[PDB]
């Protein structure tokens, strides 16, 4: 993996942006501590052999020494080890802000929730890669940090420290078995995943004989069936999924000699290069003149080599988890890479769109869809604000496609393009969008509450607003101007559409659509709201299939979905 | 939870029928290698102490000596701990084997597979309890076994050694400590799981502003949308979900305390009670006149203290095991209640079914759905064997209901009724079933190839039905009598409906339903197949909205869907 180095490093300098920041004052906190850690555990290495050695020389003065030191330092490394798993968790959630913050100017940019996620098929699930990926990235890095960093320091210093105290050739030949005898091991036991997958295979399709039986018993039932069916799933059970009785028996040899000259072949191994100064008595540099400090020499260096074998299972692990850190890198460069390309327009753009006002003339301008297929040839028509424009047809394919390209959510293929931009033109589909939020903010929804009241505006406005669609009992009712709960549920049918058109009234736009929404409104307050529409100058597209909303549109376009229209 | 292992015994006596199985077999085996389990790991302790002791004695003749010990019993170790795993996996597979061929003869009986899915609703998913909870109950029952039998010999065996080792008070101030401790600590991070479901919750509502986000995302890009739903996942991610610093926080000082006095304080005990027999120089029994012996007396000591005290630590978490245990019997035995009250007919019955032949009247019979609606009052007709029925009406809700009770998949509410029994009411939907195997299965599915032979028939017979239906280079084009892909991909169209046919007068049944299943099939082979049906004898009760299709039906049904029917 060359280029998982190249890819991690862009995805490192937007989660470090800076040479001074909290991050990187985590990350020297946490390098201080990892290699404080490592003196603490040596520390402990040689105080615990001197508690021991002052025991069964049954000397109290020595054992209330060395105990008393422990007591006294264990305050002090309690510190080390639980400061250092607060500085790594601090990291990762400093790591998760970071890339979240970066993942989201990109994502909630301009159309880009949007385009992602039923424009293009790059990224099937959007949601999972922005709120759990970026987690469990993070969660990585630093995991990977910390799990190979740790058990390295202690690998450089216990083999300086072994050296000196067992000689050269003693965490040498430990180096030599543990290498040799675990690449022979591995590829010892090459058929477990061989056979794990077999079983997968195995487990996943005597699911699919018992879904089978369960999503299609109304057939089996009928004619008899069980018997037939009953021998399908114990073929699959008791003659297939049955190796595990061979996968059993295959680890039962492979764990009696895995267990053999890794665990116990290991320590005699362990025995024989720590004894070499022992039995040794022409050993000059080492042990010749001692007497109960062949004790704690002993256990030091046996303690030492226990230590530094066991950090290479964990140097070892690091490395295996470093694949699951490039796939999750993967996946967060492709998300990375998609949102860029969209934020250019990417992912069609011949057409020219120009900012008007008031103009939305389509002249020469076709109505493919993003794929390329285009349903309407010659879409050539001019309507202006205070004429109304009544669409008709079969709403086979082309009726919500004509409102997508119109609000430029939709690429334009070819021609010339007049229409205001994103905040004039309005939709409101059959059942309105509802907030997560208050009362308050389903009248007022694309505008925030800081910027509402710099528009000279005030909740009693907001209420005759309101009041204007017939629904004024529902302020009280559910608790006033700040209730807050789910607005879908509690809300159901022409509310809904009596708020949109509340929120339609307050933002006053230049273009609305009407998609077959007004169908739970009263006629009265229909006509009232055609009427206020009308007067302060709200352009309406109205979609319906009532005959008797005809009297209010001045002109009128027809969609066949087969190739031609009529305006 | 005393009726968990009321209930726990049942499924034990389902699993281990008799006192000589192998299930007895490897449960005794497996007790015998947990008894020989831990004297190989006390051989170690002691053997372990003189390799050592000879090491740092400086004598070669004690180091070749004790190390020659281990080497020739590395083999005996390594088989008694490979065989007890093997033993435990072996209990594991015989288990779930026992328990599947006895979930399974119930599930399988009559109509239970189809019962239990869409006419009871105790559980919601079957599928995903005889194949999956099956495996990790075993799987848990039998580790709960091994967990809690196996840190608890030692228990005993390390007691009763430390004892007269230490003192009685030696395995003792180490259990008060231990045990104090453990419920200190556990009281003192009381709010763990308290604010664990706390992030969980605010996690899980993070991931929903998210999914809201995108499945509502074209409505929100036809306004502004951004800047008002980005400080909506802005405020439950900023705001909201970072309780992690103050879990983080948290953790920190919880883990320093909790690193104390159960990890730096626990061994300050340890030293303690180990050392009562070296610095009382006048302790008679135990080493008053020894050499240093102390050196083996103390690590055998020391080291019998720790496993001692990590077998607490073992013997706690399999206690917490069982209430995963006790959730599984939950599911198992109300699997089992629910498999056993369908066997005599609950979820009604008021009813009686007789069987008969070639009579299928339903004199004074309603055809009510087994809720508490009835659709039809009272149906009451009578057909003979020779005479067609086409059964009328738009197919809403009583078409589907009629059969359900012809083929006894519904209950009788009420009434007398005779009919054929099970192998002889035939049922062809709008696409036929097709079975998971060879092509020969897909015309004789409900028998076995093993009674194929029984009704004295060959293939040469199999292929002249086949020829029948106007399909016969099938055979020959997928790899003849055998070709074992599967036929609902490969077919795709009108062959299903030819093979149904095919099954049909091969079975030679006494009714069958037509329910809109000829809807890709040539009006030739509609013919032919209609007059093979009234030569041979198989009355049809066919569905269908062609006005064609009416010369050759006698009688005619007709559900008009009121409440009331025309026959
Ligand atoms: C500073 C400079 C001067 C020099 C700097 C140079 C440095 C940086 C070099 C850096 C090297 C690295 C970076 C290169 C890595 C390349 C490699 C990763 C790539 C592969 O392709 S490689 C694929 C498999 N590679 C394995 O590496 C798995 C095996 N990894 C294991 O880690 C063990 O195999 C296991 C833990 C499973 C062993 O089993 P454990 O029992 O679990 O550990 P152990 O058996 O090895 O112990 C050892 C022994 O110490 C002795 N000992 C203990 N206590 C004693 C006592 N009281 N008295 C006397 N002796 C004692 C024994 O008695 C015995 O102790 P026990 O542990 O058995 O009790
Ligand atoms: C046979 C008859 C005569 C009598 C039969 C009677 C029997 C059956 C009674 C049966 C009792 C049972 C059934 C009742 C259970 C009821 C209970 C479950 C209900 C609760 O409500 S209870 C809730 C929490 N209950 C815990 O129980 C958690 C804590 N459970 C732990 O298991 C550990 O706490 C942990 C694993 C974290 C170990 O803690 P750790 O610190 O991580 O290890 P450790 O330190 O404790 O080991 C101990 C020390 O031995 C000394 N030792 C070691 N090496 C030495 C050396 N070389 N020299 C000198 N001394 C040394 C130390 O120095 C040191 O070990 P080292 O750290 O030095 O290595």
């Amino acid at each position: 993996d060359k280029v998982f180095f190249s890819r991690l490093i862009q995805i490192l300098k937007i989660m470090v942006p800076r040479t001074f920041c909290k991050e990187t004052g985590y990350l020297v906190l946490i390098a201080v501590m990892l290699v404080s850690r490592t003196y603490c555990d040596v520390w402990m290495i040689q105080n615990g052999t001197l508690i021991e050695s002052g025991i069964i020389g049954r000397s109290r003065k020595d054992f209330k020494r060395y105990l008393l030191n422990f007591i006294a330092a264990m305050p002090l490394i309690s510190l080390v080890n639980n400061f250092l798993k607060y500085g790594l968790n601090e990291l990762k959630l400093c790591f998760r802000v970071r890339l979240t913050k970066y993942l989201y100017e990109e994502y909630l940019q301009a159309f880009t929730y949007y385009k992602m996620g039923n424009l293009d098929n790059r990224i099937a699930n959007p949601d999972q890669l922005l709120t759990q990926d970026v987690e469990k990235f993070c969660n990585s890095v630093v995991d990977l940090y910390s799990n190979l960093s740790k058990p390295f320091l202690d690998i450089v210093l216990y083999i300086f420290k072994l050296t000196s105290a067992i000689g050269a050739q003693g965490p040498a030949s430990m180096m030599a078995y543990l290498v040799v005898s675990g690449l022979f091991l591995t590829r010892l036991r090459r058929p477990i995943g061989k056979m794990t997958i077999t079983e997968q295979k195995y487990e996943g399709e005597y699911r699919y004989v018992n879904s089978r039986l369960i999503t299609n018993s109304e057939e089996i039932a009928f004619y008899n069936g069980n018997k037939r069916e009953k021998q399908t799933v114990h073929s699959v059970f008791r003659k297939l999924v049955e190796h595990l009785h061979n996968f059993i028996l295959f680890r039962f040899s492979m764990g009696f000699i895995d267990s053999i000259i890794a665990k116990y072949l290991a320590t005699v191994v362990g025995y024989l290069v720590v004894s070499r100064p022992f039995l040794d008595l022409s050993h000059p540099r080492h042990l010749k003149s001692t007497h109960s400090e062949l004790l704690e020499d002993y256990y030091q260096s046996g303690r030492m080599l226990l230590r530094m074998s066991q950090a290479l299972g964990r140097i070892v692990l690091a490395g295996r988890e470093m694949t699951r850190l490039a796939g999750f890198t993967a996946r967060i460069t492709e998300l990375m890479q998609v949102l860029k390309d969209l934020n250019h327009g990417k992912y069609p753009g011949a057409g020219e769109i120009i900012i008007a006002d008031n103009i939305i003339k389509f002249d020469h301008v076709p109505l493919a869809t993003p794929n390329g297929d285009v349903l309407i040839r010659d879409l050539n028509f001019e309507v202006r604000s205070g004429a109304n424009v009544l669409i008709c047809g079969p709403n086979g394919c082309g009726k919500s496609s004509l409102f997508r390209v119109l609000g430029e959510l939709w690429p334009l293929f070819g021609g010339r393009l007049t229409k205001p931009e994103r905040g004039k033109l309005f939709y409101v589909p059959q059942r309105p969008y509802m907030t997560l939020g208050t009362l308050r903010d389903q009248v007022i929804y694309p505008d925030g509450r800081e910027d509402q009241k710099r528009k000279g505006i005030s909740d009693l406005v907001l209420k005759e607003y309101l009041d204007n669609v017939q629904l004024g009992h529902i302020l009280e009712r559910e608790g006033g101007w700040d209730s807050v709960q789910d607005w879908m549920d509690v809300l159901s049918g022409g509310e809904k559409q009596r708020m949109a058109m509340a929120r339609l009234f307050y933002h006053k736009p230049q273009f609305a659509i009407l998609d077959e929404c007004t169908s739970a409104v009263s006629v009265d307050v229909e006509g009232y709201i055609y009427s206020h529409c009308r007067k302060v100058g709200i352009t309406l597209f109205t979609v319906s299939h009532r005959k008797s909303l005809w009297k209010h549109h001045e002109y009128y376009l027809h969609m066949d979905g087969r190739g031609n229209y009529e305006f």
